[PDB]
């Protein structure tokens, strides 16, 4: 399924980073969070939004992943100082490439060239694509978020928040199914060059992480967006401003592990003896044995209890 405060929530672990959000997928509920709204430069994480515009372009049928795109000199790292040092798909002017293979270059390689080529194809140009990136931050209520460039390079004005990126990540996971799946592909070969997905957590042999993206912000630490499944439930950990690359891996998997062991996401409501609503909730596992629920329409209300404390309330029907 996809949709204030968690009752009797155990104490959060201490988190060594600037900012953090651990969020539930089904509900969007924050399980824990520190300094989550502080404006911080996202660096390459801007590319989550870039992929999202591509996803939404496919979803509205304006493009298709089979569409054959021609690479302008725009999307070629030779002669563009904007690109040197940065990560690339290594496209050449005159290359004819699928939307799909450009989406893989974006995601798996974090290809800055690929962003430009997708941008020109999708909006007709770089600045119109950023207009769309800002329109989709505004639709999604990313109140701390503003973009300037299609790849996050040469963009000192751009900014986001741990919270906003949690929200954007949930929208990404909830979009086109085969788009999100490309975040889990471990490698891409393009024009004779093979490169590795930079998200180390994908190879973790203790979870099912199909996560998003890692990054770094000149003089503001190390950042991460992971997401993990366990059975029928998904968590999203954003970490920002960790000391070191090893920190953000350990802090992100410390968050997700504490999420996984101590909480569950459950179906409270459905169709029966008590609603018209289906309703899902994030609860501590220790709280599951303590939850109690005390013409066409009707006139009472349902009052959900955890132990002897009411938490939420909805009308009573039939």
């Amino acid at each position: 399924h996809h949709s204030e405060n968690i009752p009797f929530s155990p104490q959060p672990p201490e988190i060594h980073a600037g900012s953090w959000v651990l969020m539930d997928y089904t509900t969007g509920q924050i399980l824990t969070a520190g300094n989550e709204h502080q404006q911080r430069n996202p660096a390459s994480l801007t590319k989550l939004m870039t992929g999202y515009v591509v996803d939404r372009a496919i979803d509205s049928h304006r493009i298709t992943p089979d569409d054959i795109v021609t690479v302008g000199r725009d999307a070629w790292a030779k002669d563009n100082p904007v690109f040197v040092g940065s990560s690339l798909m290594f496209l050449k002017e005159g290359d004819r490439v699928s939307v799909r293979d450009l989406s893989r270059g974006l995601i798996v390689d974090s290809g800055n060239d690929a962003c430009v080529a997708l941008a020109d194809y999708i909006a007709g140009g770089q600045r119109q694509f950023v207009e769309m990136m800002n329109n989709y931050a505004e639709k999604l209520h990313l109140k701390d978020t503003h973009f300037e460039t299609v790849h996050g390079l040469d963009a000192p004005g751009q900014h986001s928040s741990a919270y906003d990126l949690a929200v954007l990540s949930r929208a990404i996971i909830h979009g086109e199914p085969e788009f999100y799946h490309m975040y889990s592909e471990k490698s891409l070969t393009w024009n004779g060059i093979t490169q590795q997905n930079r998200n180390g957590l994908l190879w973790d042999k203790t979870m099912n992480v199909d996560g998003l993206k890692t990054g770094h912000t000149s003089g503001a630490g190390f950042n991460l967006i992971a997401s993990a499944v366990d059975g029928q439930r998904r968590l999203i950990a954003v970490v920002m401003g960790a000391d070191s690359a090893k920190g953000r891996e350990e802090e992100a998997r410390k968050l997700l592990r504490w999420g996984q062991q101590n909480f569950t996401t459950v179906q409270i409501l459905h169709r029966g003896k008590k609603t018209e609503q289906e309703f899902w909730m994030v609860l501590p596992k220790a709280e599951i044995p303590h939850i109690k629920a005390k013409a066409h329409q009707r006139v009472g209300e349902i009052e959900l209890y955890d132990r002897d404390k009411q938490v939420a309330h909805w009308p009573l029907v039939t």
